[PDB]
């Protein structure tokens, strides 16, 4: 029998569970409903977007007739999901009922509100999706804009913070405690990240928002600590998945806040399934249960969900918390446990913090690359890797394939990585970290 | 007790084993022995220091005053090796000869390049680039005499990294390659063409070519072969290099299959007490399990350590190599690791191949440069044989299939594997990835 699939969301995920269905399964009808006028859309282009660095029509992948015409997917544009029981979905010019077979929250987070005054100020923004790159960018029109303030010291907060730098504006950065991304890094490379964002940004540290004045614009952002013109607001306080439709049907809900999946990212209900921003997943090392809300695993899962509606069994083997970001100059980067995690999970641990070199110290344009890593003292495994500096992809890239694997510290060492002066120094940084570290045995 | 550790050969596999030794043993002789005044040395930095973009002093990683007051090696300049027996070295330094016990022995000695049977390779203007001080030659020779036209006898790694080294100078550059195409020993045809296309265009790239002889006053003017004449003031010979195996030879030490030094996991030769690293020495291949020998730098060094250890009593096992390389011309980013499909088909696999074109960056974000990706898969296991990479920003994708290979993924292995993204960086699917998927997990 042909089947009806019913896909909420037109993310990255969600089309990556609705190309496979259809690609798999082609007799089957396959529906996407998507709220807002965008599909194959990237939110990690926003800032660049911002930035002016490109337009926004750039954050689409594939348009929407490839999907239609090309892929046979029947996607629904500015069709927002208001609910959900068994086999039934409420959508709305118009306010209609469709049957599923199968269903996917393919969902995302929304960002977090912050209840303070002048929270709703016309001048205040929040960046999660592509209709509000253009919404800072018609803003930026509308008014003059020279000075700005981003409360968030995370991943998120940063990159936008420099969207704003290169424009050349007064900015100031506010975040909540003693130093930036310290939800998911380790003070020793948070620092070198900090030494150049000091010197960009005004960065004021151990300070909380308070309010947010204006008369319908924006104009002033006080803090417990002191005061701050404004004529922009960016909030980045964090994010939460969109999880109002799930409990619509007492789907379970992680430890995380995100929607409980297994192995094949189905749910606690039958045929109902999960991929993305709103999925908690495994932890490849820990085996815990986990919420990281990256591009890679929305699609891969995605990728996943549909595999098992179409009746061909795959498992998604989990995350390893690998992300990456820049500052200008600074490369940061990680791939496993950090320090904090892992004692937090209590794993015995040591832990080593190198300096090298990103080049032969013949071949000119040597720049600088730090790298932490955490090893579990009773196994020898790597739990963890922590790269800071220029060119730290490989070592970053690398490191996570050898996660995957549950690498040691000696197997690291033996590992062939390419050497050629253009590209790199003899001895690699990660064999070099890998080293350092030893290989003990008792 | 107290030990003697004679090492031949002051390079990157002699130093780290030196090293090793004394780190592990403090109150052991160990004596290393090196033909040339240059310790510590990177070879690899030759075309770069001809090229001018680096200075000669900048070919050495430490100063020999690190070994011998900073580390205690009992290092010896300007000092060759002459005959080895069981027990004794005999050496020649200040003029004269001496002998010398070691109750531990290491053949560090590497490989020189292979001397071509055309007449007129003894003229002046003629160098082979190979270890430091052919470098300080050619530069001295390029200052002592005017030179607007070089030729390469080459087709491989060095040849193009000297082709580079002269290009970028201004030079007239001619490259004679014998038979079809460039690196066609070490990498499949449609990865080698999209460098070609960059070569061509800043080189007078002449295929299916054999030099016949080089010609010229009492020194170098003119290169013929069996195609036709070429102005040359200078002329690079690169046609491949051989392992140092004759002072091997007088010992009884077993040559393996490649024409190697054959040892084991433990860098042991056929002879007790006698080790090999580096160059002269052949090895383990990860994938095959074959008997492998792969001149790169990277692996001499941890073969040096690794022969180290077992001479100090703290065991140690090479795993061996995966053929992990890489080089450059101009913006054009050539590496691969494990097996070609050639390799792969000359050991009787199974084998299904994809090849496939991606961006270095995402649509949005700019500046995104072109890259090409080759996998090779065992049709029976799923796991990836080997991964060539050309184009642009290809050191993660080399790297991270290298650990992938390593550890013996399977293409669904590697396509599930937290690798990282962001803008800046790479596109949402990494290529790596992209090719994982487009290989397929067919069973
Ligand atoms: C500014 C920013 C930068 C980022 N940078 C990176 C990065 O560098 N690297 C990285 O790996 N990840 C990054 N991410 C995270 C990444 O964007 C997400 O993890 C990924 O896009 C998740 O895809 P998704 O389809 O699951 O959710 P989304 O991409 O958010 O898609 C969910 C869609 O569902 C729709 N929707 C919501 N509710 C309904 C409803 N009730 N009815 C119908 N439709 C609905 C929404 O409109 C939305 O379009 C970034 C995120 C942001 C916000
Ligand atoms: C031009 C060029 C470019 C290269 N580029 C790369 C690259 O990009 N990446 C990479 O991984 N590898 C590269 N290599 C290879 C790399 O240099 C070698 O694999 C590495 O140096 C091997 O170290 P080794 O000590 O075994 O040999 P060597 O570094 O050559 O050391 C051997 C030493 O032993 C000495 N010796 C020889 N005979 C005697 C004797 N009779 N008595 C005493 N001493 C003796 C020699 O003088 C020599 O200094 C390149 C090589 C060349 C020539
Ligand atoms: C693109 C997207 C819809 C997923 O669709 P997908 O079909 O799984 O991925 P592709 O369109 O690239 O793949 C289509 C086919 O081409 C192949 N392919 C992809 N790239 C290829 C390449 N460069 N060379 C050769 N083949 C390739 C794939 O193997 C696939 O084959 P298959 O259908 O038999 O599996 C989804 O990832 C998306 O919405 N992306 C944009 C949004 C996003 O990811 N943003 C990042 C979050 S901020
Ligand atoms: C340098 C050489 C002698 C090896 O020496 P080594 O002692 O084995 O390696 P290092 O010099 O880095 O040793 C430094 C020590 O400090 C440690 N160390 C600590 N932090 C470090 C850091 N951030 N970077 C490098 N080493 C660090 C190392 O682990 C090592 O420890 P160990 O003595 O307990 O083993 C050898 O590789 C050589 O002669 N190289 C020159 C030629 C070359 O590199 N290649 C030739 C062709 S390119």
């Amino acid at each position: 029998m042909k089947k009806k699939v019913v896909i909420i969301g037109g993310g990255a995920a969600g089309m990556s569970a609705a190309s496979r269905v259809k690609r798999l399964k082609p007799e089957w009808d396959v529906k996407v409903f998507e709220a807002t006028e965008w599909v194959s859309h990237a939110p990690c282009g926003i800032p660049y977007v911002v930035e002016g660095l490109s337009t926004p029509d750039k954050l689409m992948y594939y348009p929407p007739e490839v999907f239609i015409k090309k892929r046979g997917i029947d996607l629904h544009l500015n069709a927002e999901v208001i609910e959900v029981d068994t086999g039934y979905v409420r959508v709305r010019g118009g306010e209609k009922s469709y049957e599923w077979d199968y269903l996917v929250f393919a969902n995302g987070a929304s960002p977090q509100v912050p209840a303070i005054e002048g929270v709703n100020l016309k001048g205040v923004f929040t960046a999660d999706l592509p209709p509000d790159a253009l919404a800072i960018r018609e803003y930026m029109e509308k008014y003059k804009v020279e000075n700005v303030v981003i409360i968030g010291g995370g991943y998120i907060g940063i990159e936008m913070a420099e969207a704003f730098a290169a424009q050349g504006k007064n900015v100031t950065m506010i975040v909540r405690g003693e130093r930036v991304l310290r939800r998911s890094f380790d003070k020793e490379v948070t620092d070198i990240l900090e030494e150049k964002l000091k010197k960009h940004v005004n960065l004021r540290l151990q300070e909380i928002t308070m309010k947010i004045e204006g008369e319908e614009r924006v104009e002033k952002v006080v803090t417990d600590a002191g005061e701050y013109k404004a004529e922009l607001v960016i909030l980045a306080t964090g994010i939460k998945p969109n999880i109002e439709l799930a409990k619509q049907l007492g789907v379970r809900i992680g430890e995380t806040g995100a929607i409980w999946t297994n192995e094949k990212m189905q749910t606690s209900v039958e045929n109902v399934y999960a991929a993305g921003d709103v999925a908690e997943t495994r932890h490849v090392i820990t085996g815990r249960r986990v919420w990281v809300p990256l591009a890679p695993a929305g699609n891969k899962m995605g990728y996943v969900a549909g595999s098992n509606i179409a009746g061909k069994e795959l498992h998604f083997p989990g995350v390893l918390g690998t992300a990456v970001t820049k500052f200008m100059d600074v490369e940061i980067g990680k791939t496993g446990l950090t320090e904090m995690e892992a004692l937090k999970e209590g794993y015995d641990v040591r832990t080593a913090f190198i300096k090298a070199s990103t080049r032969p110290h013949y071949y000119p344009g040597g720049r600088e690359i730090w790298l932490k890593g955490v090893v579990d003292n009773e196994t020898n495994r790597l739990l963890g890797v922590q790269v800071v500096g220029s060119d730290i992809l490989p070592r970053i890239d690398t490191a996570a394939a050898m996660l995957m694997a549950g690498f040691t510290t000696k197997d690291a060492f033996f590992t062939d990585l390419a050497y050629a002066p253009p590209f790199a120094p003899v001895w690699d940084p990660l064999i070099v970290l890998a080293r350092v570290l030893k290989f003990l045995e008792h």
